[PDB]
């Protein structure tokens, strides 16, 4: 083909192979220049499926499951391949048109891998292919001699014919030779308005290559013709022969014997005698008889097709029949029996849609039965069948019976291809599991309740489905690293129990949606997304094009750095992991309960894999590399619960939504979008590392450390959102331990916090923020909300945070030992000392801003708790409550400094409480003096308690309701 040098070559390559943006059904594909300018759009119909075209050189196109279409001057080729190339179909009659440069070759077998294309509804009608209303667009592809043309018509040859495929658009076509031939100036490769978005001209070797058109009357793509010639290299135009409808009609029809009808009236069965050496046979239901022809010597063309019909036919074979290229077609249900061990072979069987054929006739060693049509073939022979099976459409039920030696075998191998068919196993004796392979676009193997063991999964791609569709659960035991491209579906468990000390990864870039459990023991498991397969060339062709300044040419189907990946989704009841390394890479979603024992689990693992043979068939070449999702759309997702036990490690680097139940393990979070639900950690550190951002959205209980280094942990609510559906939660750690300047511990309203808080560096701890409870609260939700005593936040622990900024609103802080803070902000918060009396407790801060807040210090008349402020104290309307732990007497005196602050601080920033805490029934009296470089508030007397209609005094500071505290301040 010849293309213009303005568009990137890879477009034409990908277009021809239905890859990348050119997958079948892709719509509105926009096309751009090398200089990035818009040239046009593929918007007249969805991208067509080119898979009826032969995959290696595109000189022939399947127009019937048994006939290709090409030009007769293509006299050499003797076979073609479809899809991924892993097949071979041989010509048995070139079927040349005698006046037209055109042929319609009959093949040896029925093709299973692909559907044939539809052909023009019109055929050789003069002028038809100029009506843009009916046919808006024409596409072609071929592998002729490949050039690029510049502006000034100069030609550079990139390769010979039959090296690779190129495809593109073609302009509307005029007819000549009475409508038998059509043509267009397709060589005008820079004229987009005339020739479409990707103009291409056919060259030597593009002979026979197809032309397709979108037919808006039928709303579908249609093969119109096949390419015959052009005006030489870089020439002005091409000619095509229009598919000749009367001719291909004659070619099909002449292969059919007269149509065989069963009537029950004529009696017993149709008896099928076949004389080997003449290659002839008959089908006799006692009186009536039916001609049948088969193979003759090495001549497969001597066979003719049979078409069987009539209600509930029945046919018995007396002789082994060798049908050659004759095929069978069942338009009605039939059963085909044999007591002689008569075999049958031929081109294939077609079972019409809604038809079932019980087939009890074995094959023959080294042959392959081909099955197609959308109906069902029930295979019920007796004994070992040594034949093979290639299925391509509808259903095949394997129900082979045992012989008198008890041996059974439906087939020696089974190949499932095209995406249309299903193979059903009645039991586990029909086939050796390792001999089942899935070709181009796959199909389903339905294990139908039987549990099985596979040492391999020979699967070309994502259309390969292993499944179980009945409610008798079944297990698939695997036992080969290893790559599976396919899908696992339905009522299954899957066991991947490796023997000890192995380090081979089982890799899945396909998908899974199963109702049971997936078990890995030892090794690696990697579930991941799958980069889009693209066309590629050799390194020499990519260099030649780089030489000419086009860098678009690829040298492998998939790579680690490409932007286009397919999303994959994995769903199991349970993912059980023992002694494994488990990874969920980019472009994958996992929905499971993970049950891990001595395993690592990396959610958002950057180690992922490509298959160097991806798209070339069932052979694969794994390579491991690095690919990190940077865009939310490509990021792994995990939903569910992670149970960790016995030295397990969980690394959260992806979009995570789950509860954690952990014992004797570790969790490390570096993801900036993790949401932890209800969690319990026992001997399990929880590390949030740099850049991480996590929400504990429900209760969180650990007996251990929660380490926040330059990360952000929010409990109950985030500090960039106000919620009106909060529930009261627990939040317990052995310790909350921040480090680094950027660390943040945000504790939302209705969190009951417990555990010491330790801050290294200038991190920030914030207790309280906006948010309202849900109107709908369980009883436990009510019983817990009650324990808050009118406060939004309760914390019990001690604060070691000398350079930190700490902030508390509407909080009740029970401080259990000496505490330090760099910068403290209190707003309507009550702080109660609750360390020793052995010596009392100190709170030391550098800077305290305090507003409508209170401190409750305890005394024994000799000593007390103490607030120390070193550098600045600001705010207003704070109260010192004194819990006199001994009833003071006026025959005895008081001199205890309770708050000390810079000398310049206002006097009334602190005032004595108006109310009592404790048993003493007295209020404090507080005097200001300056002393050893700081203003002091001194407990130097007491006062008989005023009864201000509040009821009894709070017994300790824990009994100071918020309403008590707040109305005292006011
Ligand atoms: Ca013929």
């Amino acid at each position: 083909g010849t293309v213009n040098n303005e568009l990137g070559y890879q477009l034409f390559r990908d277009f021809a192979e239905n890859k990348g943006m050119f997958r079948p059904g892709a719509t509105n594909i926009a096309i751009y220049n090398k200089q990035g300018e818009f040239v046009g759009t593929l918007d007249k119909a969805a991208m067509p499926d080119f898979s009826a075209v032969d995959s290696e050189i595109g000189v022939a196109t399947l127009i019937n499951p048994q006939y290709i279409a090409s030009v007769k001057h293509n006299g050499g080729y003797t076979n073609v391949s479809f899809g991924d190339g892993e097949n071979r179909y041989n010509i048995v009659d070139r079927n040349n048109a005698p006046s037209l440069d055109f042929h319609a070759p009959r093949l040896d077998k029925l093709v299973t891998e692909v559907a044939p294309t539809a052909v023009t509804a019109q055929g050789a009608v003069a002028g038809a292919y100029l009506d843009k209303e009916r046919y808006p667009v024409f596409y072609r592809l071929g592998s002729g001699t490949q050039y690029i043309k510049d502006s000034n018509g100069q030609l550079t040859k990139m390769g010979g014919a039959y090296s690779w495929l190129t495809g593109g658009t073609v302009g509307s076509l005029s007819s000549y030779q009475n409508g038998e031939m059509i043509s267009t100036s397709s060589g005008l490769v820079f004229d987009y308005k005339l020739n479409g978005a990707m103009p291409i001209y056919g060259e030597a070797g593009d002979s026979g290559s197809p032309l397709f058109a979108f037919d808006t009357v039928q709303n579908k793509w249609v093969l119109v013709g096949v390419l015959t010639a052009g005006n030489g290299a870089g020439g002005r135009g091409n000619n095509w022969a229009v598919i000749p409808l009367d001719f291909i009609g004659q070619k099909f029809n002449e292969d059919n014997d007269a149509p065989v009808t069963f009537r029950t009236s004529e009696g017993g069965a149709l008896e099928w005698s076949f004389n080997s050496s003449t290659g002839a046979g008959a089908l006799t239901q006692g009186t009536t008889t039916y001609a049948m022809h088969g193979q003759q010597g090495n001549d497969l063309n001597a066979g003719k097709n049979l078409i069987f019909q009539g209600q509930n036919g029945q046919i018995n074979l007396k002789d082994s029949v060798s049908q050659g290229a004759g095929s069978l077609t069942f338009r009605d249900n039939y059963t085909v029996t044999t007591s002689n061990g008569s075999t049958w072979t031929g081109a294939g069987i077609v079972v019409d849609n809604g038809v079932s054929v019980n087939w009890q006739v074995n094959g023959v060693k080294g042959d392959n039965l081909h099955k197609i049509g959308e109906g069902t073939l029930t295979v019920q022979g007796t004994g070992i069948n040594e034949g093979g099976l290639k299925v391509g459409d509808g259903k095949v039920v394997l129900n082979q019976q045992a012989d008198n030696k008890g041996q059974v075998q439906a087939f020696s191998s089974v190949n499932i291809a095209s995406g249309r068919p299903t193979v059903v196993l009645t039991d586990e004796r029909q086939v050796n599991p390792d001999t089942v392979s899935w070709g181009y676009r796959g199909g389903t193997l339905d294990v139908n309740g039987n549990s099985l063991t596979f040492h391999q999964l020979k699967a070309a791609d994502y259309g390969a489905v292993l499944a179980n569709n009945v409610d008798k659960r079944a297990t698939i035991t695997l036992d080969y690293g290893y790559l599976f491209h396919g899908q696992l579906k339905g009522n299954l468990n899957v066991d991947n129990r490796l023997p000890e000390g192995v380090t081979g990864a089982l890799v899945m870039d396909g998908a899974a949606d199963i109702s049971g459990t997936f078990t890995q023991e030892n090794g690696r498991l990697t579930l991941q997304g799958h980069p889009v397969i693209h066309a590629y060339n050799t390194q020499s062709v990519a260099d030649k094009l780089a030489a000419s300044g086009d860098h678009s040419v690829l040298t492998q189907p998939t790579s680690f750095s490409q932007e286009d990946w397919e999303n994959r989704s994995f769903t199991f009841d349970r993912l059980s992991l023992k002694n494994t390394d488990f990874g969920l890479g980019r472009n994958a979603t996992l929905n499971t309960t993970i049950q891990a024992d001595n395993s690592s689990v990396t959610l958002g693992d950057s180690r992922v894999f490509i298959d160097k043979n991806d798209g070339q068939g069932t052979a694969f070449t794994l390579e491991e590399g690095t690919s990190v999702a940077t865009k939310d759309a490509d990021k792994s997702v995990f939903n569910g619960t992670v149970n960790l036990d016995n030295q397990s490690v969980l690394n959260i680097n992806d979009i995570f939504n789950g509860g954690i139940q952990a014992n004797n393990s570790t969790v490390n979070i570096s993801s900036d979008s993790a949401v932890l639900g209800n969690s319990t950690l026992t001997s399990t550190a929880l590390n949030l590392n740099k850049g991480a951002n996590a929400l504990a959205s429900q209760s969180f209980v650990s007996d251990g450390p929660v380490n926040i280094s330059d990360a952000t942990l929010s409990l109950n609510s985030r500090p960039d959102e106000v919620s009106h559906t909060l529930l009261p939660v627990y939040d317990y750690a052995g310790s909350w331990n921040l480090k680094g300047d950027d660390a943040r511990l945000n504790v939302g309203p209705y969190s009951m916090l417990s555990g010491n808080i330790n801050v290294q560096d200038k991190g920030t701890v914030t207790l309280g923020g906006e948010g309202e409870l849900s109107p709908d609260l369980t009883l436990q939700n009510q019983m817990l909300y009650s324990l808050f005593n009118g406060y939004r936040n309760i914390w019990s622990g001690s604060l070691n945070a000398p350079d930190a900024t700490v902030s508390m609103t509407d909080t009740q802080w029970s401080m259990n030992g000496n505490s330090t803070a760099g910068n403290m902000k209190l707003n309507r918060t009550i702080v109660g000392f609750n360390g020793g009396t052995s010596p009392f407790t100190t709170l030391t801060t550098d800077n305290l801003d305090a507003v409508q807040s209170a401190f409750v210090m305890r005394t024994d008349l000799n000593k007390a708790d103490k607030l120390v402020i070193n550098k600045s104290a600001t705010g207003h309307d704070n109260s010192i409550w004194v819990n006199f732990l001994k009833k003071p007497s006026n025959k005895d005196t008081l001199d205890i400094p309770l708050v000390s602050a810079p000398e310049a601080t206002a006097d009334n920033l602190f005032r004595a409480s108006t109310r009592v805490v404790g048993f003493s029934d007295v209020t404090p009296i507080l005097s200001v003096r300056k002393e050893d470089g700081k203003k002091e508030w001194v407990l130097d007397g007491y006062q008989v308690a005023r009864n201000d209609g509040q009821g009894k005094a709070a017994a300790t500071f824990m009994h100071i309701s918020y309403n008590n505290f707040i109305t005292e301040v006011n």
